[PDB]
């Protein structure tokens, strides 16, 4: 099952290159709500909350881009 690895998340906003690994968790049984979890070149790591428009679209951004082909 696996439920949400992050009890709280981001609300405050921040620039996505910095981020070296953006990897959100998809949503189930094991978790109704939707996770984001971004990795900061700096070894860090932060859940972002897709409540906000920055973080929805900070994942857009990051994510829309060459993936295969």
């Amino acid at each position: 099952e696996l439920r949400c690895q992050c009890i709280k998340t981001y609300s405050k906003p921040f620039h996505p290159k910095f981020i070296k690994e953006l990897r959100v968790i998809e949503s189930g049984p094991h978790c109704a709500n939707t996770e984001i979890i971004v990795k900061l070149s700096d070894g860090r790591e932060l859940c972002l909350d897709p409540k906000e428009n920055w973080v929805q679209r900070v994942v857009e951004k990051f994510l829309k881009r060459a993936e295969n082909s």
